[PDB]
């Protein structure tokens, strides 16, 4: 038993096999489900866990009702056996809040929750299921960070946080952890204009940290972080084909070093990619409206080429259905020489694109690379919303 | 593995961060959840738990119809996963009985419940989930004791237990456990004139409990306990901030060596405070007169100086929402050089004061201090009682 | 971990102690519980656990219909966590079938299930958590066991099963398992004329049954095993207080070599009695017709005296509340110089005497000896049939 | 722990008795219980569990509406503790799919998944819980395995897959995995002329497959499989006794090297056979139409004598009541100095042979051989349909 330390280079992807589906919604249409949203996967040596923020009610109750809204006192980061759907009855409470991340270092999980009103939030770090330190908002607007897993090396877990509008310029910072305890804490700095929301996932000694840029760009900010040297850059995926939602057409060219703007309506969705050379898959709902559908794309070089585009494609989830937040996770505790890329699609089912119900709330599908070349269907979330009327 | 010492000092605490929140009526809505009252939190070496008396029915069910009564046949002691809700799959029996309390040694659990007629109750002492030694009723009046943890020592865990009137001058005893079996027992001493429902927590190798005078006193009775002497003093809170409900307004000195009187409609709820000169902190309802709202109170000298005032504050539960008894844990086994003061409230829906349902119940919200200065909103239950109509 | 030698004598009793209360009924109205009976407990190096008969469907399920009946194949017996109420998420299937025994050797579990139609049943042994052995009927009428646990000594624990009439001479036998194999089978012999249900503990390196005589005598049929050299005794308690159900008055004098007949209507129900000279303790329903009500009655010599009768009583469970089947069970590994006695009461609601449901269940409730003269109270079974209708 | 061997013979079998139940349509009617359909069971060093395809649904679910449907993204293979019933709280994803393998080797447990549409399936190899490989579909049509365990000896784990049409001639392979990872790719030789849905187990160094031909054969195929070498061959059973289901009735004599056709009106059904010369025994449905019953038959020399027919029989389930897919399975882990044949028999409810439900779900029920002569009785599921109408 030891830290953690990111040697491994990733895993070559040809494709992408099943790795979980919970079908919540499905199930928690009897069953005792909790109603939740911005859900992930995190591993640690012993398998992966699904985690996600639930509203403190299950789907069926009636306090399902008024669950679209996103931050009260009733939320927090729950965690529970990959595959399970989540219930009262077999989920972890990692921490009380209503933006969370958490990841494990080798020895022990951190977990990190954000509660409170949006002019005061104050983040809880919690280390091992015990609380270790707290952090105050910094400048008074919705203190918040990943909704997707950390990743730590020789014990050294990066965290990104932002602090501000989202609509606007805000305040993000890099604070890096150790047993929960704060070793440094970086402004960011670089040329992405805005951090939302980051999918992180290391390699080879770097993390990198695909986010959503809510102010201005349909590309996706890349924070590159040295865990080591506490230190980091930001630019965006050079690639002209844009992953975020809502984006207008991908362009001629993407830019490195700047936002493409534009689109319509929405400023922007959690996602992710994997970037390693030729060996780069873009996520992306297939609409460039609205979060519906979802696709892989393998974009080589998508980093560094701003007039990358794709060379391969896998439908995750059809266009018919509706998809929601995406983003990275990788078992670095597998019996592999390299470190295989994973992420998942959160399903989001209810307002506000279905109406028809009181309430909002996901499924989580995950899904790993293979070398081979895989056939596909779409892992949409099943449920049936008559069913709920 | 080791017997816990209490040699630690307090932390320094500026204010409070969120630690669990169970969320329980709003998920008991529609799940299967315990109808429960007089909860608290205990910790040991390996996490905290949360505790409360069932009432063998849950919130949904017939048999909720009634639970306002207080001591019947089907109540027990129960601890859960702290965060989680309590249901019957979820859910430890620690001992049978409608009083309680808990703690941890260190090396194993002791639980004491008290069971049986007004007239000829008796407590149970567990340790280590065996039952160890039994004590009859010594004044034949609902023998009883703390609803919150108890605290030990080198193996000895002192716990206050009153049997007798609970409006008129009752017999107090101090029994001192190691192992579940009794080293000494004592009379109460000192100036406290009654004694019910004590909240303990030990720091400088010193156990300060603080108590419910139900008869006289709007003041809160203070004991302190010498665990290694196995002796005790008593006396009350100086501060003019008074602590307990119902209560008049704070007069202009408070007194350490008798009751204050006044107050209506309500004689007494049990309450906490953590003493410690400069660094004092007082729990008490917002209303001076009914159980609704939360606060902790910044007094220096709490404990010394009948004109101690606040300096600073921190809403825990808003005026427009109910709250109920409240008490002290700290998680000794914590990796830090100094014991952080926790607290819960217990947030009392449906009857009396929501009498649109049949029932009576709670939910729990804890919170442990902080040096840093953080943001606070309400954590009030959050459920909505027209659902439950 | 060591087999269990029964090096000890009894505690000393003088009242008796809660131990253990499930409300499975009133927590079963909402909840989902499975439909029991002939509930019992049996503890091991780790605790104590429940166990009992489950009928394969839930309290409020339809399949609760009809569940007055004895033997079905959806039946199986059942073991959880002592103090829960038995769902289908929180039991262990211990085996298959409709009558049974288990007990542990301070090694591992012995259990066993009987199954199949009445003229053709088999039992199966279980060891661990595997299936050892199997045992054909060999009277072709209905062969059974104890319906609660049986007792271990230096890795033998001895069981009694019958096989034959439930109102004439049947062929009772005494197997004697050891890992879960047979080392000795003894046909029945003595005084004891007819054997079902045995109640059965250990003191002393002697195990005693105290069993029901289903032909004949309102006198309970004691068994006297040595585990050694795996031979027994048979007789029936001396004292003039009967305590089968039903049964006549108590005569003036018992009979220690015979059956006593009369009572009306029932022919007889499970029971136990604690056996040791001055300190001997006999269950019994307060009702002589019915299992209505249970009493501990202090019976000095009972096992030796026809003119011994009561010189104190404790009320379990009130005549105005129904009771059912009673057993012996001690906690051989509790941290005692004395095997204290146990004994819990199945509390039958239900068919036949509650007609009103189309169902019949129980809860549990479980005490152990006290030295001390502890105050009692009726721990009846607490559900309102009226929500059930 | 180290990887099994599979050097035993089987132990010897003259009746079976009773392992497991688990009621879950009786259950299911109230508590909230998975739809499931191809249930099996697998041992490793602890003891045995529950395996079954999930519809992702419960059984009262309005999800459970149209599981008749056998391929769909909301399946997955789950697995619980032996006897309980598969509830969302109690239930490991092993894979995500609708088609299945699983066994232990000793070390860990290896569990294979195949999903996707029918034209581009994938099967998914775990092992530890953790995801080693993937297989894309060879013939474009359906890949899929066996719906019972595997066997595995000295860490090679053969499976038997077939992909290609279910009425015409089609692509079986039998891939050798060690640690989840491909050793051998052997395509199907010999005289077996359609391969579906293995039943295997091993004993003296062999393995041994009986299958299902929904081709042609009423007779079962029989796969011998060398784990060491890595080699096989194929056959029929030779036995006039006819095992699939529909068949015709049993002619004057088998054929060990071609199909027996005939019956009406259904292809095939999975079953199994344990075959040991005199000590062969067979299961089959007691219909000859219909999956109706179920029967366990001896048949001394069924795998190499045509004229062989039943010295003995026990009815497992009677013919007034549904049967299912039928499966071996051994606990290799028991203590004896032979594997002692195991088998399940999936009790299939609803549709299509219950048509006044929407859903089609099973029970399942295991038994296990015995060397005496025990009775029986049927062990059908014991729901009654018009609770859910
Ligand atoms: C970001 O978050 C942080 C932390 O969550 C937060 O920090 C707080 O900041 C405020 C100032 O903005 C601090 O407030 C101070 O509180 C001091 C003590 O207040 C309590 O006690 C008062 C005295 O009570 C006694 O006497 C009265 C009158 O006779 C009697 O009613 C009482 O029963 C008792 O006997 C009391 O009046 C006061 O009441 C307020 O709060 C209660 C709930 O506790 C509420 O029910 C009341 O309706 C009322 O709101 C309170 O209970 C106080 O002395 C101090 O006042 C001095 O300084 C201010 C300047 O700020 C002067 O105006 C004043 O003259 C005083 O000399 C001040 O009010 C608070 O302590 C901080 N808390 C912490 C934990 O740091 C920030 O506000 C947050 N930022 C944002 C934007 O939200
Ligand atoms: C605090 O709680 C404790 C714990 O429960 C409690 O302590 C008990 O105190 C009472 C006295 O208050 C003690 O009662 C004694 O019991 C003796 C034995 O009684 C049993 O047997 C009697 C005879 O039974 C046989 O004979 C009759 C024919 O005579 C026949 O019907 C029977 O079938 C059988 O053959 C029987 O009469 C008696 O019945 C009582 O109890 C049963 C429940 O078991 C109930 O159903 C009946 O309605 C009835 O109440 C019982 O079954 C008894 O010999 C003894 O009598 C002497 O003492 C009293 C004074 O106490 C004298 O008045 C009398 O003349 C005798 O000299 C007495 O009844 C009991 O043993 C204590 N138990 C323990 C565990 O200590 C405290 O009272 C509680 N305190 C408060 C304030 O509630
Ligand atoms: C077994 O399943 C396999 C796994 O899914 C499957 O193998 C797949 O085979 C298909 C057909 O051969 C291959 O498709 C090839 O894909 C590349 C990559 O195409 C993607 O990118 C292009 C370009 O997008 C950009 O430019 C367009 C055009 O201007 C803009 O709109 C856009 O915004 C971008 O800037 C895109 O046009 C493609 O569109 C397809 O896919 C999406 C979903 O991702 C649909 O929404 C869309 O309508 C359309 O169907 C796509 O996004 C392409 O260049 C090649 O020409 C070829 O199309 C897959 O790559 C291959 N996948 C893998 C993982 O191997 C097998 O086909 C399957 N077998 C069977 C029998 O079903
Ligand atoms: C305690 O329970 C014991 C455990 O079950 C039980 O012991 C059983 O005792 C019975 C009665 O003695 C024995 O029966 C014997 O069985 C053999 C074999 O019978 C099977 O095979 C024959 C031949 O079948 C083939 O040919 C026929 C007709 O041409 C075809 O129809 C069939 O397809 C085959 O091609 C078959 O006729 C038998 O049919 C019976 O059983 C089936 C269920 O399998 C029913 O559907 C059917 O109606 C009929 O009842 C059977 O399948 C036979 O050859 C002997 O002559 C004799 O019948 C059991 O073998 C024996 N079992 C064991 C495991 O020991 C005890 O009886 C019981 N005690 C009590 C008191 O109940
Ligand atoms: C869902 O929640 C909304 C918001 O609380 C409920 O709408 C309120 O209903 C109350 C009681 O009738 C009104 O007094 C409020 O003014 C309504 N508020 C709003 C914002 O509409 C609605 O009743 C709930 N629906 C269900 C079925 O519970
Ligand atoms: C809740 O509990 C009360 C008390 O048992 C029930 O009130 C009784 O109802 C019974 C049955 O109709 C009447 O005979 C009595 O008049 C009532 N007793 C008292 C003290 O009021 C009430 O019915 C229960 N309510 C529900 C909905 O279960
Ligand atoms: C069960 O599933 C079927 C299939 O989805 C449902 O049938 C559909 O019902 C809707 C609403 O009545 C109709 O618009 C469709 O025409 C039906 N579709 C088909 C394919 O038949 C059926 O309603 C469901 N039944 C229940 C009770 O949920
Ligand atoms: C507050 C800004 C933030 C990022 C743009 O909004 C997020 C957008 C969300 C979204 O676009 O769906 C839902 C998130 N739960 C929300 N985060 C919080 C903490 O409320
Ligand atoms: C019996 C006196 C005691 C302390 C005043 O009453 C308490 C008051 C209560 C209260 O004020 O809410 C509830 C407690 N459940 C009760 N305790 C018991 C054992 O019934
Ligand atoms: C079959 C005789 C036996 C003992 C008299 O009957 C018992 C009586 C019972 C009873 O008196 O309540 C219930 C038991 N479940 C039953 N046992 C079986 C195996 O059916
Ligand atoms: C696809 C052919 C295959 C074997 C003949 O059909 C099976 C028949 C079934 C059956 O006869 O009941 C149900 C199985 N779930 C199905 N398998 C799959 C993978 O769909
Ligand atoms: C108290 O516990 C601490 C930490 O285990 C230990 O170092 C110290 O010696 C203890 N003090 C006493 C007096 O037991
Ligand atoms: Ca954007
Ligand atoms: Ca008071
Ligand atoms: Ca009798
Ligand atoms: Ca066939």
């Amino acid at each position: 038993r030891t830290f953690l330390n990111l040697t491994k280079p990733l895993c070559e992807v040809n494709s992408w096999h099943i790795l979980s589906k919970d079908n919540a919604i499905r199930i928690g249409e009897d069953a005792h489900i909790l109603v939740t949203r911005e859900p992930y996967l995190s591993c640690d040596p012993q398998g992966c866990r699904m985690f996600a923020l639930s509203q403190g009610t299950t789907l069926r109750g009636r306090h399902a009702n008024g669950t679209i809204h996103d931050r009260s006192p009733f939320r927090a980061l729950i965690s529970w056996e990959m595959g399970q759907a989540p219930s009262p009855y077999n989920t972890r409470v990692e921490c009380i809040g209503w933006s969370s991340t958490s990841c494990h270092d080798g020895m022990s999980r951190m977990s990190i929750c954000m509660s409170g009103p949006n002019n005061n939030a104050s983040a809880v770090v919690w280390y091992g299921g015990r609380p270790i330190t707290e952090i105050p908002s910094w400048a008074g607007n919705i203190l918040r960070t990943q909704e997707s897993e950390c990743v730590c090396h020789k014990g050294v877990c990066p965290v990104v946080m932002t602090d501000g509008p989202a609509n606007n310029r805000a305040a993000t910072k890099i604070i890096y952890f150790k047993e929960g305890k704060i070793q440094k804490i970086e402004e960011l700095a670089g040329n992405a204009q805005h951090i939302e929301e980051c999918s992180c996932y290391g390699a080879g000694g770097v993390i990198k940290c695909i986010c959503r840029d809510n102010w201005k760009g349909a590309n996706r900010p890349v924070i590159t972080i040295d865990p080591e040297m506490m230190t980091h850059t930001s630019k965006y995926l050079c690639s002209k084909v844009l992953t975020d939602t809502s984006r207008p057409n991908d362009p001629t060219n993407g830019n490195c070093d700047a936002p493409i703007t534009g689109g319509s309506p929405d400023p922007g969705v959690k996602g992710f990619a994997f970037l390693d050379g030729e060996n780069s898959w873009l996520g992306r709902t297939i609409s460039k409206d609205s979060r519906s559908g979802y696709e892989m794309l393998k974009v080589p070089n998508a980093e560094t080429d701003i007039q990358s585009g794709p060379i391969s494609n896998q439908v995750i989830v059809n266009n018919q259905n509706w998809s929601g937040y995406s983003g990275a996770f990788i078992d670095y505790w597998a019996n592999k020489e390299c470190f295989n890329p994973c992420f998942y699609v959160e399903l989001i089912r209810g307002r506000p694109k279905e109406s028809s119900v009181l309430w909002t709330s996901n499924s989580i599908v995950a899904l790993c690379g293979s070398k081979k070349r895989l056939g596909s269907w779409s892992w949409h979330d099943g449920a049936e919303i008559i069913y709920f009327e």
